[PDB]
């Protein structure tokens, strides 16, 4: 638990954006959700109120998604941008392929108080998914720079970075599924 | 002013190159210019506003997008074209503007909105590029509120699909 003043700047830009976002704490040990907006609450089909205080890895069944779920551990000890793509399921038990951003949030350097996480489905945009991930992409950059995790000065080359490495994970998606 | 000073403040904070234009008055003049758009065409907001925006053109490489951009002013309708401009210091430039309505009602737009994203500063990630500005774009239109509260993401998707479509074409019209 840290500053305050941050945290509902944060919640302010989560509430009122157009994609999904979490916040995870990440001075404890279970690393429990600490925001979920409303575009990830219809995406999943949860309330705040029942997934809030637990780790995002009850999205998944079982042992699905080892190897991405190991670049992800990789990050979060490191503190760094990842990208990555999940198997989930709603609370229907409906499946879902999950393109999730991870940025690290305040703190320092190579310890954050907080890590960000963006969902984009898959699957959902039919014939165009690169140019979904990149728009989807474009709008969490925005978002990023709304809390001040990417500098107002760097906002444009961020923007063309990610929205490149979503199409990629898109095609790597495309290309096996 | 005051429906005008939330525009404002959105266009100065803005990641996206933004110009505003009013639709009420008959020379279609620049009213707002953001730092992005500033930066992008080396002008200074003082210089350029009250003008209007086919200034950056030059000669007559443009026709066939100039009558697109002509309807979609008179329809009240969105567009995306592609536009050969160029710079305070006539240094040429690809420019994918996107056009939109911007208050008032669907019949009497108050003002269009301009965001122009440079092309070929992007190496081969053109498309990813351009969708990734139409993202960042939707989630400005959002701001301001010429897009509903569960229109965001499918106007955002719809909006980078057109991106891409049309970069895809610059790329091999030529
Ligand atoms: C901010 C944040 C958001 C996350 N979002 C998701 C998610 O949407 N879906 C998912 O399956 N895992 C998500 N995770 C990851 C899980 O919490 C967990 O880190 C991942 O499954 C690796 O955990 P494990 O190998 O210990 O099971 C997120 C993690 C963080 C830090
Ligand atoms: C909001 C807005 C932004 C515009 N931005 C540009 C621009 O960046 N470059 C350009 O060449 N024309 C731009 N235009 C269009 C020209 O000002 C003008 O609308 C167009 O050239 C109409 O055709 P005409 O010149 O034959 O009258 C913009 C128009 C609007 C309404």
């Amino acid at each position: 638990a840290m500053d305050q003043k941050q945290f509902e700047k944060i919640r302010a830009v989560f509430d009122r954006s157009g994609v999904a976002l979490t916040l995870v704490d990440m001075s404890l040990p279970e690393q429990p959700l600490v925001l979920a907006n409303p575009p990830f609450l219809r995406m999943t089909g949860y309330t705040e109120g029942q997934i809030l205080g637990f780790n995002c890895r009850f999205l998944q069944r079982g042992d699905e998604n080892a190897q991405a779920r190991a670049d992800i551990r990789d990050a979060l000890k490191l503190g760094r941008e990842l990208q990555v793509v999940l198997r989930n399921y709603r609370a229907n038990d409906e499946p879902f392929d999950n393109l999730l951003f991870l940025h690290p949030v305040g703190g320092r350097p190579d310890a954050p108080d907080y890590f960000l996480g963006s969902q984009f489905e898959l699957g959902r945009s039919g014939n165009s998914e690169e140019a979904a991930a990149a728009g989807h992409a474009g709008a969490l950059t925005g978002e990023l720079a709304r809390i001040g995790t990417v500098a107002a000065r760097l906002e444009m080359d961020s923007r063309r970075h990610l929205a490149q490495a979503a199409a990629a994970l898109v095609r790597a998606w495309e290309r096996r599924g």
